[PDB]
């Protein structure tokens, strides 16, 4: 018998129906007492909110798959088990799988995959408009913020560099210290002037008082832009840009979301906890996710389902999720320190804080900052 009392993080929208999926769990084990409540600063921080105290954390968590890494080296989480990770591999598609694998052992259960797309108002920019970043910026205000490098450091990636080599699992690996790097900067630095591109902290926002034609938003804000944009509702993968005179693909990270077990959980309360980790990343439960927020599903079959395959946004992301179109976020330990130094080397390059003449040297030093042992 299942037994014990958990508690469980999630992101602040989300509450609601994680309540109604931890309903269904306690209709099958109706011995586990789980507390729903958000996390202090959610699954894009979890790396921080539970390394600041573990013992004091949640026993099942919110978590990106690029934090795995960092978590696991430091005793955060544990190893699936085999029977965990049986049921991992053969119920997700495999890129589900790769995300929460770390030197060989999956350390964590996943429910969602993650990868921006365009959203549009078809009101305002057609589909044809969409194809090209400078065609679209031309034709209507793309809203959105340089200082958040998940947005833009795939940039890097479309001007054919790599981050933490080819697997993403080599700590020397990065190689944006080159032309190839470089072209990426001006490409950033271009968009200053731009009229077309609008820097702001909540493009969410412009989208809704139509001071922004489009913006490049994750399905986490599917159903959001959904409701904000009506009948003018439009999704598309990311265009092309140009680097270096040559249009080609703008990258996007592609993400994994997943919920982890704290390892301070133990005896009955672990078994708990696993097995609501394992429950709420089901089939059923992913689908749940999906009907209220538009998240993608990992579970093979639920991409499948008719609802989620009729859905624009789903088809958008996977394209997004083909080769060429993104990169899956590596899952170093590095990945804390990659994020704070990316953000700066990026917008300095986009205000000009950076100027062209020192874009090799801050490439150089911005590779020797994240590729520490
Ligand atoms: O140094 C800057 C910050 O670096 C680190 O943040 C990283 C995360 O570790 C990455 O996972 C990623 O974050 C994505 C996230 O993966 C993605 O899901 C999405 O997050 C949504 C979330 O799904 C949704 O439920 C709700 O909470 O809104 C979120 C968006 O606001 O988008 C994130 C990016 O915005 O990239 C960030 C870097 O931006 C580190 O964790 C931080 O502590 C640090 O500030
Ligand atoms: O996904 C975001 C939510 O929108 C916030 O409310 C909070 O939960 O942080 C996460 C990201 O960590
Ligand atoms: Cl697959
Ligand atoms: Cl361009
Ligand atoms: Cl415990």
């Amino acid at each position: 018998n299942v037994s014990g009392s958990v508690k469980l993080w999630v992101d602040t929208t989300q509450v609601p129906y994680y309540k109604k999926i931890v309903a269904n769990f306690n209709k099958k084990y109706p011995d586990v007492k789980v507390k729903v409540t958000q996390s202090p600063n959610g699954s894009a921080n979890a790396k921080t909110d539970v390394g600041k105290d573990p013992a004091k954390a949640a026993d099942v968590f919110e978590v990106a798959n690029d934090q795995l890494g960092s978590m696991a080296e430091a005793g955060y989480i544990n190893p699936l088990s085999p029977d965990a990770t049986k049921a991992v591999k053969n119920n997700n598609v495999a890129v589900a799988s790769e995300g929460v694998t770390w030197k060989g052992k999956m350390f964590a259960y996943p429910f969602a995959e993650q990868a921006q797309t365009i959203y549009y108002n078809k009101s305002k920019l057609t589909a044809d408009d969409v194809k090209t970043w400078d065609g679209l910026t031309a034709k209507g205000v793309l809203a959105t913020d340089f200082t958040n490098a998940y947005n833009f450091y795939p940039v890097f990636l479309s001007a054919g560099t790599q981050l933490y080599g080819k697997t993403g699992e080599t700590v020397k690996g990065t190689d944006v210290n080159s032309a190839k790097g470089e072209q990426a900067m001006a490409w950033f630095a271009q968009q200053k002037s731009n009229k077309g591109v609008m820097q702001t902290s909540n493009a969410l926002n412009q989208l809704k008082s139509g001071k922004a034609a489009a913006i490049l938003d994750g399905p986490w804000n599917s159903a959001n832009i959904k409701k904000i944009l009506g009948k003018n509702f439009a999704v598309a993968p990311y265009p092309t840009i140009k680097l270096d005179g040559k249009d080609v693909q703008m990258q996007a990270f592609l993400g994994i979301e997943t919920f982890a077990v704290n390892s301070h959980a133990s005896g009955s309360n672990q078994k708990a906890a696993a097995t609501l980790a394992s429950f709420i990343t089901n089939k059923e439960s992913q689908l749940i996710v999906y009907d209220h927020s538009g998240q993608i599903p990992v579970d093979k079959t639920a991409q499948k389902s008719s609802k989620v395959a009729s859905d624009p946004v789903a088809g958008a992301v996977m394209t997004m999720a083909k080769p060429g179109n993104s990169t899956l976020m590596p899952k170093m330990p590095q990945m804390a320190t990659f994020w704070n130094d990316a953000a700066p080397l990026i917008n300095g390059a986009y205000t000009g804080s950076i100027p062209a003449s020192q874009y090799s040297t801050k490439l150089d030093t911005f590779v020797k900052n994240i590729s520490k042992a």
